[PDB]
């Protein structure tokens, strides 16, 4: 159990612009905490001469991150009156009231105070912290000091901050920093990682460690690089979907590729991983429609690689969320009664869908933003497939562009970058609730525009396998991977 008390100075010396900026910091904090699957109870207080309580921890809705964010969003600087005074002592007493009683020893308390430290009313605020420590039995007995149950963070607001007062109120813990200037984004970023336990979220799909010290492996933890030694060697990308499986494209391999010639690499490890076997989608067949004028048919272009050794999740090796699983429901912060159709309506709505994929560019991994044409622009994106090499004589183009495909690329609504051969097998991702959900697998394209090319044609479209359209296979092959498919 955890309680987070947001206390915002709304006095005269803060000013409108910086008061709003302060809320932004808090809004972003709530969002990031929620993204980690953590559900604390929130206290929301603004103050000047007196405190104004917007949210109390005892309220049932205090643990609803959307509701709290809504409250914070509605708070207007001018709402808080009597700005000529600044009584920080009182602000902390309001927090004291939320803790006092008319399993307590199991609740952790985190106070986040945003002020310039210039109180000109009431006594010394330090006194209240002392009362709070006493109330929570902290620093009273060795072997049970319970220092872990309280954290007092003070974020200095504005250009004219009184460093001494701010330092005085903040917790004092070894190897930790509890004081930050609001504009010092490095410090604020470090605070988060001192507050939330990374361990409690290792089993969560679509998670990324976003710290500034992070590497490409940290930013794309699910990313797997696949090598096939043959003839000309093959290179494909893939995504970790479970401790044993990596999802990629079927065309990356042939029935003539032997297990030992296929190596997988993850997490920035120097070593390669050995595979047990490749599971091609049963309906995949690149020569299945030659008669219809389709030299290579990419329908059902997906495959699951079962590794020999089970992976262990860490900040450089994590699974990406898959459609219609309980993991994606939680990642989206939706009730347990959510259905596959509902996740679909949320992830793949009938419109241009903001999405992204990853592309290696000379050792480094980069994110490419694209738009999935799933609205009244879809038919046009698909028809451009008629301009693909070897597809000039396909009778009905909808015979090559099956319902299994998602379509991206083009100049509308935006100039979409294109996938390169090396990106094939990689995941087409949707970024929601600060989490990453895989909606497709990079398969093929119409125009060869890879270095990425200068300017590309308006018909340079790319196709990807819609995971929603191969769910029965994913659910069947991954039934024992504890992913909780719906
Ligand atoms: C994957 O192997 C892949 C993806 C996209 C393309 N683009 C084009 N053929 N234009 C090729 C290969
Ligand atoms: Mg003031
Ligand atoms: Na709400
Ligand atoms: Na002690
Ligand atoms: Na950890
Ligand atoms: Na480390
Ligand atoms: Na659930
Ligand atoms: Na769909």
């Amino acid at each position: 159990s955890m309680n987070i008390y947001l206390v915002l100075d709304g006095s005269d010396s803060i000013g409108a612009s910086n008061f709003t900026g302060a809320k932004k910091v808090l809004v972003n904090l709530i969002e990031k905490v929620a993204s980690y699957g953590v559900k604390p109870r929130y206290g929301l207080v603004t103050y000047a001469t007196y405190p104004k309580i917007w949210v109390k921890v005892s309220e049932a809705d205090s643990s609803n991150a959307d509701w709290v964010t809504k409250q914070l969003n509605e708070i207007n600087y001018e709402d808080h009156k009597l700005k000529s005074g600044t009584n920080t002592k009182k602000a902390l007493q309001a927090v004291y009231s939320m803790m006092s009683w008319p399993g307590w020893n199991r609740t952790r308390h985190v106070i986040i105070l945003m002020t310039d430290g210039l109180h000109n009313m009431g006594g010394d605020p330090i006194t209240v912290i002392d009362e709070i420590r006493d109330l929570l039995y902290i620093g009273k007995d060795r072997k049970n000091p319970r220092e872990d149950y309280l954290d007092v963070y003070v974020f200095g607001v504005g250009p004219l901050v009184n460093q001494v007062n701010i330092n005085a109120l903040a917790s004092k813990k070894d190897n930790e920093q509890h004081v930050c200037k609001v504009k010092d984004m490095e410090c604020l970023e470090d605070v988060f990682y001192q507050m939330i336990d990374e361990s409690q979220s290792l089993s969560l799909c679509g998670m990324v460690w976003e710290h500034r010290k992070g590497t490409d492996y940290h930013k794309q933890p699910w990313q797997a690089k696949i090598s096939v030694i043959r003839k000309g060697h093959e290179s494909c990308m893939g995504a970790v979907v479970s401790e044993y499986f990596v999802l990629t494209a079927a065309h990356c391999f042939t029935v003539d590729d032997k297990e030992h010639s296929i190596k997988v690499s993850v997490g920035g490890e120097k070593r390669d991983l050995e595979i047990e076997v490749v599971l091609f989608h049963p309906n995949y067949n690149i020569n299945g429609k030659k008669e219809a004028g389709i030299p290579e048919f990419y329908d059902y272009d997906v495959a699951l690689i079962k590794l020999k050794n089970k992976l262990k999740y860490g900040q450089t090796i994590r699974p990406i969320c898959l459609p219609c699983t309980e993991g994606t429901t939680r990642a989206l912060r939706l009730p347990p009664t959510t259905t596959c159709q509902q996740q679909k309506e949320e992830l793949l709505p009938a419109q241009d869908i903001k999405a992204l994929f990853v592309s290696e560019e000379e050792k480094k991994l980069t994110r490419k933003e694209v738009y999935i044409k799933n609205g009244d622009k879809k038919g046009s994106c698909e028809r451009d497939a008629q301009y693909a090499p070897g597809y000039d004589k396909v009778k009905d183009i909808s015979e090559v562009v099956t319902p299994r495909f998602l379509c991206t690329g083009g100049v509308s609504p935006y100039a979409d970058p294109n996938t390169c051969r090396g990106d094939s097998g990689g995941p087409l991702i949707v970024h929601k609730r600060s989490r990453f959900i895989q909606v497709g697998v990079i398969s093929w394209g119409v125009v060869d525009v890879c270095k990425r090319q200068k300017q590309v044609p308006a018909h340079a479209r790319d196709f990807h396998i819609n995971l929603f359209q191969v769910l029965p296979w994913l659910k069947e092959k991954l039934q024992d991977e504890d992913l909780g498919f719906l």
